[PDB]
């Protein structure tokens, strides 16, 4: 409530991309700031109230490895305002192009499975894990992003699939669906994109073929193209998290304590 940015308060720049629900812009507002513009103009009664219930979520689920909201909009449209990450998302880095060392490439992963660990602490699904998703503040700390409007996400379905899965479970494409375990497969794509510095089937120019094959369970990301250097902890917890039988799956708190474990590597 006293999180409502006043009319004519921050100054909507460059278009970065498109998360769930919404339009990420480069803003300004007392230094820099985030704005995901929600596609809802003209909020009824009840789309008013159900807006002010997940920025009533968005300000009691806070943590280091977790985008920080810095306050929300009514006019012209319905916004987000959150914290910049200067350091821009881990798909920009990984795959647009090339590069860091092991220790970090562990390091990102730690600090997702960190966020995560809060995330489904609070019994939030994310829903839509994704390196693009992923962003690196330098302090260089891992800011986990689009995990608010959880139970407006619950309460649709989702049609925006494309263009994203890559990283969706393959009982999220053949439409429980959306758990904590297809969150863990989401990570596990996370994985590979770290470790192989490739996204799964980039050798595939067609949507509705992967859905196909990854939904029937024929397609898996090519765990062969892992690095050399990737330690075999790592490329087997990878390998776990993947897995197509959604309660086969480690939980966070199993996640994290491998990575910790295999950091060290001393
Ligand atoms: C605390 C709520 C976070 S969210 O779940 O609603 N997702 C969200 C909302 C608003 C946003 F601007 C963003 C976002 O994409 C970014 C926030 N900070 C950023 N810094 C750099 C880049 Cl490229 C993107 C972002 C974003 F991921």
């Amino acid at each position: 409530d006293d999180w409502e940015i006043p009319d004519g308060q921050i100054t909507v720049g460059q278009r970065i991309g498109s998360g769930s629900f919404g339009t990420v812009y480069k803003g300004k507002w007392h230094g820099d700031v985030a704005v995901k513009m929600l596609n809802v103009t003209a909020p009824t009664p009840q789309q008013l109230q159900a807006f002010k219930n997940e920025v009533g979520v968005l300000r009691k689920t806070r943590h280091v490895n977790i985008l920080l909201f810095m306050g929300y909009s009514t006019k012209p449209q319905l916004a987000i305002v959150t914290q910049w990450c200067e350091g821009s998302s881990l798909y920009h880095h990984l795959h647009a192009s090339e590069k860091f060392e092991m220790k970090k490439l562990i390091d990102i992963a730690r600090q997702t499975a960190r966020g995560m660990d809060y995330l489904h602490a609070k019994s939030i699904i994310h829903r839509d894990l994704k390196s693009n998703n992923i962003f690196l503040h330098e302090d260089n700390t891992v800011k986990i992003g689009d995990f608010g409007l959880a139970t407006v996400k619950s309460r649709w379905s989702f049609e925006q699939l494309s263009g994203s899965i890559l990283w969706m479970a393959p009982e999220v494409i053949r439409m429980n669906p959306y758990s904590f375990q297809s969150d863990v497969y989401a990570f596990g794509i996370v994985l590979y994109e770290l470790m192989t510095g490739q996204l799964p089937y980039s050798n595939i120019n067609n949507r509705d073929q992967i859905i196909e094959m990854v939904g029937r369970g024929s397609l898996s990301p090519d765990l062969s193209k892992v690095r050399s250097n990737c330690p075999k902890r790592m490329k087997r917890l990878m390998a776990e998290c993947l897995k197509k039988k959604r309660d086969e799956r480690p939980s966070f708190p199993r996640i994290l304590a491998e990575i910790e474990e295999l950091a060290r590597e001393l």
